[PDB]
């Protein structure tokens, strides 16, 4: 015995309210074209940016990251914007789950949005706005599988051609904790940019992977202590490997300096989203592009500028019993040097099938085990190689781990 | 002065014809939402078939590279199906002289319309009406970058839970040349599935990479040679590397037997798809894994079967003088060895930085140039290697390569 709306070719049932937004904004669970959907209603002194919002979205390349829009129905009150239903914002992800579960699931979903944004700024599009209220998880599809979407342009600005930046004339567009400091500046000299998104989905990463935390702390003094600078990323602890990672990427996304922030295909590229497969490939083929470059050159002096506290002033004395009875066999490797270290690693994975089988049942199988054994004990390895090899980051070899 | 039919939200000019055919069938170019789409008009004596053939385009659509449907509409005498507006088929792509690629080679467009076809079947629907003039070139993207898009679902089928078959009664296309043999014979025990549209595939393969032939001769004979079981390749040439990969994965797809064809992501896992640089890598963890092998255990004895045909009896005679100057050294090389050979490209591989001026210089950069070099001189080396390492198929080292 419940209600339905028809406009056009949108249905919508006035009971299922999905959300409210801006300016006494409804959206509604309805139906188009069999599908299902989600309807925003909007007021009359939205129709002329709705109809602009709507150009935006129906003329740009889709994309899988972005939401889908389908239909828009103008009756005598109201205009309506049906676009593909979503399962639930990355807010009530964040809040309703465990992390046990899910696995590489939340790293996948900030890769997902970061594609997305990619996408937007590469079509001159700024979103201002992201947060994770309006990033949205998709309905599972037919296998079962969810995706990160963007959603939420009535913030965004599209740049003229030739434009790099946009100025403040309108404002501060943005929630208040989301919003790059640059913004908020009364004596900011430079324009801003596409890297208020990136400071935005820098907070996002954050507060996905710690289940909550801001970097700036709660709420009622988050956009303050952004002003300040006084982040504090506590739940990444220093001493393991996945989040010296996490910290070395995130750091950089909310930098104070905007020009310090990396754009979103940047992002893409850091060993954050790297698989393990992809770790120790290049630890090899960095450990073969060094293996004859001299102690005093600029890349094996970079590598070993703070190597004793990477490598534990003697790695040879925090690696497994086992594995250091069969590097005495050998020829003698540096304790405290890292290219040393990345030494024996290449070599025992290159002759891994070689290896005694107690030094095989202690490295764990390759790749997987074999390169955590290293960076579980070793948790600033992978951070310190990436930042010295950015040196070569322009040859053929490390194409697959840079962005240029 | 020129007339505009609306039915519904769909609209067009019958002027605007894009094509004719069967029980009376004629596209329009059209509007929908204010897009370019394309109009599809069909009689009443297809409102069955539509509507079932609707929903499988609309449960396939979110894939790239399947057409999007956008919206139908009936009318008090015809159907309309509206969907998004191409530029060309890839029948007009092969054929046409200067057709611009704008950012899209033969290879990536077979492995675009193989996902797309994977996507399929991943859901349970088979195409079946798989041919050059229903496979779609997208208009440009706003990065001047175009796709390509499979449709003409007006024959697929989504098969009954637990079938991995349908049966011949009501989907044969009624236009052939590009139909598997099990479609139309009748000495048929088992009933036709997934690897009909393989079969269209292998041909469609074929007619791409040999730039407008069919295995199966012209027109009529078509259809005749293939319930004959009679093909040729001729248009792949037997000493060029690439079209040996082509030869040995198109020759699987059209096969007779429908059970010896790869499914759509064996194919997307062979060679034949594989870049430069994966063939390189292919190349040195096969000479990595053979390197402690025994002389006469089963997978060298496997690697050297044929192997003076692979070689051209001596492959230090089939290289170039400057490399063969730097061999020198490595008098352990036998030039009769498929092994050896495989054994220098890694060692020159792997010492590539070190090696003198003139020897970089024959082989190229790493890796692109590097792998052609040899490729090109022995044709048949990765076929061989390829098919003579399956032996390794089920190790994880060689996972990537193949296809469990
Ligand atoms: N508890 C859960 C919570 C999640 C719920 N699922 C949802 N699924 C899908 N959408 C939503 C929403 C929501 O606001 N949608 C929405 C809508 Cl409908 C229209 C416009 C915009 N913005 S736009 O820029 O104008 C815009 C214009 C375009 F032409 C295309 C895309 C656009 F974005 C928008 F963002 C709020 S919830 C929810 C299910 C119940
Ligand atoms: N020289 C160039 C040539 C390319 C032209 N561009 C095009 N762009 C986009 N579509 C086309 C087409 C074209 O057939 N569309 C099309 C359309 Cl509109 C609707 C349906 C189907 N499928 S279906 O099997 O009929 C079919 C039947 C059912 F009952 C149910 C579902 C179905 F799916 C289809 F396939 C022909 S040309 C061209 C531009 C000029």
């Amino acid at each position: 015995e419940t209600s339905v709306v028809i406009v056009g070719k949108i249905s919508f049932c006035p009971k299922d309210v999905l959300g409210h937004g801006a300016e006494g904004t409804i959206v509604y669970r309805g139906m188009f074209d069999n599908r299902d959907v989600a309807v925003k209603r909007i007021l009359p002194e939205c129709f002329s940016f709705a109809d602009r919002e709507v150009q935006l979205l129906r003329e740009s390349d889709e994309h899988p990251n972005v939401i889908r829009y389908f239909c828009t129905e103008k009756d005598r009150q109201f205009q309506y914007i049906a676009i593909e239903l979503c399962a639930a914002t990355l807010q009530e992800y964040v809040e309703q789950k465990d992390f046990a579960h899910l696995g590489l699931e939340p790293i996948t979903l900030l890769q997902q949005t970061t594609s997305g944004l990619a996408h937007l700024h590469s079509l001159n599009i700024v979103h201002r706005d992201l947060k994770p209220h309006n990033i949205l998880i998709s309905m599972p599809n037919a296998h079962g599988k969810i995706k990160a979407m963007i959603s939420d342009f009535g913030l965004c600005k599209k740049l003229a051609v030739g434009r790099h930046s946009f100025s403040r004339r309108s404002g501060v567009p943005g929630t208040e904790g989301w919003i790059a400091p640059e913004m908020l500046s009364e004596d900011c000299k430079e324009n801003p940019t596409y890297t208020v998104d990136i400071f935005s989905a820098g907070c996002v990463f954050y507060y996905v992977i710690s289940e909550g935390s801001h970097p700036f702390g709660k709420s009622l003094q988050r956009q303050a202590n952004i002003l300040l600078g006084a982040c504090s990323l506590d739940c990444l602890h220093p001493e393991k490997h996945e989040d010296v990672i996490a910290r070395e990427l995130i750091e950089k996304m909310i930098a104070m300096d905007p020009q310090k922030r990396p754009s979103a295909k940047h992002v893409l590229k850091h060993p954050f989203f790297w698989s393990l497969e992809k770790q120790l490939q290049f630890f090899q083929d960095v450990s073969d592009r060094i293996e004859k470059e001299s102690l005093d050159g600029p890349i094996v002096k970079q590598l070993e500028r703070g190597g004793r506290a990477v490598v534990k002033m003697d790695w040879r004395e925090n690696i497994t019993v086992p594995l250091q009875t069969d590097l005495r066999k050998f020829r003698t490797y540096k304790g405290g040097s890292v290219r040393d270290l990345l030494r024996a690693m290449r070599n025992k994975k290159h002759h891994y099938r070689e290896l005694p089988a107690e030094v095989r049942e202690t490295l764990g199988s390759l790749p997987d085990d074999f390169v955590c054994y290293f960076t579980s004990r070793f948790p600033h390895l992978l951070a310190h190689t990436y930042r010295a090899m950015e040196l070569c980051s322009h040859e053929r070899l490390f194409q697959p781990y840079y962005f240029h």
